[PDB]
Parts: C-alpha cells; sequence; structure tokens
C-alpha cells in the first residue's frame, strides 16, 4: 500500500514496561502497581494507558469525523475513560471500561445517539463496544 | 461488575488532542497526523500511542503469564511497534503496523509459534488483528 505517514516505536521491558516513539516523539515507562498482583511501581497502568490514549484518539478521530460530517465540535470537549479490572467466572481477569463523554452544550438524550454513531464509524470503537466491554456513558 | 481495581483517565480535545491519567499517572497533549487531516500540534500520534502502549502492555501481560506459567522471561527483551497509515482501496485510511517481537535467547523459528499462540490466547480484541492490519514480525 501507499503509506503516507509511518512512525516506529520501541517498547522495552523496564520495571514493568517502557514505551518510546523511537523517532523521539515519545519516551516514557509504565507499570501496574502492586495492588492486585502487579509489578511494583507508580508508572502508568496498561489498560489505563490504552484508555487514556484511545479516549484522546477519539477526540482526534472526531476532529476528522466532524470535518467529513460538515459539523464543528468545541475544543472544550473532554472524554474520561474510567477503567476497572475484576475477576470473571472464567477464572481469569476481565476489563470493564466506562467511557464518559462530555461534549459541552450537548444534551444527554442527543449525546446518546451522537456518541453511538461516532463510536460506530471510528476505528477501535467498533472493536471496543461489540467485542470489548466499554460502557458508553454520556455526560 | 465486581471490579477489584478501577482507575480514570480524562482526555480533552485541546489543540489536536490531550490525555491525562487523572490519578496524575499521565499528563500530556497529543496530535493526530495533521499532515493528512488533523488540527496541528507537536504531540504523540494516536496510532503510535496504541501501538507502543500495546507493545509495552504485551510485555506486562507476558510478564504475568510467565508468573502463572511459573516461568521467567529475559529482561533484555524489546518489542518494536512500527505503524504506518495510507489510503486504502476502500477510500479511507488504513493502518499497517509491523509488530516486531525481539526476545533474546529465542529463535525466529520458535518465536514464530510463540508469538502466534501468544497473540491467539491474549491479543486485546479479535478486531486488533482482523480489523487492524498488523504484521507479526519476530526478531
Amino acid at each position: 500500500m501507499n503509506i503516507l505517514y509511518k512512525t516506529a516505536a520501541t517498547s522495552t521491558g523496564g520495571r514493568d514496561g517502557r514505551a518510546t516513539s523511537h523517532d523521539q516523539k515519545l519516551d516514557v515507562k509504565l507499570s501496574a502497581p502492586r495492588e492486585l498482583g502487579g509489578a511494583g511501581a507508580e508508572g502508568t497502568n496498561p489498560e489505563q494507558l490504552f484508555a487514556a490514549g484511545y479516549s484522546a484518539c477519539f477526540l482526534s478521530a472526531m476532529k476528522f469525523v466532524a470535518g467529513q460530517n460538515k459539523q464543528t465540535l468545541p475544543a472544550d470537549t473532554t472524554v474520561t475513560a474510567e477503567v476497572g479490572i475484576g475477576p470473571n467466572e472464567e477464572g481469569g481477569f476481565a476489563l470493564d471500561v466506562e467511557l464518559r463523554v462530555a461534549l459541552p452544550g450537548l444534551d444527554a438524550a442527543a449525546a446518546k445517539t451522537l456518541v453511538d454513531r461516532a463510536h460506530h464509524v471510528c476505528p477501535y470503537s467498533n472493536a471496543t463496544r461489540n467485542n470489548v466491554a466499554v460502557r458508553l456513558v454520556v455526560a
């Protein structure tokens, strides 16, 4: 294919994990705290990292979507991904993430449908709703 | 559900994007490839963010797996997530991500099956491969 934009990232096994956009765009380390059986550090939690990233990504995704939908979204809009981890009857762990969408000037009744469609057309969103346990909660 | 541990990460659509793990675990501003259709900022690309976070998360997962499989994995290991984006035949944006699994003391031939089965039993979503075009490249 014709790759317009490409970037390589390198992620090392630091204390629990390390992540660096190798072209010097990103450089940090993450680690699940020893609360439920983690590693032992105060870095960033894994699913928390995906949540934060994805949520932030959702704004950029909608930044584009609005551009093709001929609509304009406020800059003051925010999305808060609240993630929880608990055991499942399968005997393993299970992720439950409530994606809390705050779009200013927007009604909840309308937000239900706007978030739904936005979370339907954008990548990740499909996989994270129909496949994964993300509870879409509109502000 | 019966959550054991729950965290929260908020993300505004600031300039191009913003992401802040509300527990003060993370606080940065990011940016989609404005080169193609973003908003304009000098931050981290969503594609890379997920890729790197996933790579690091995979190392954390493998760490825990080793912990329940009573085995130990070399701390010298690294995973390089190389993400690219280009216009697909469909007329949209397609992500091609070469996920490079560099595990020391391990062959390519063996790594092939190990990474295969590993990504099988614990990916992140079925759509993380079936929806997202990933090249599993073992190092």
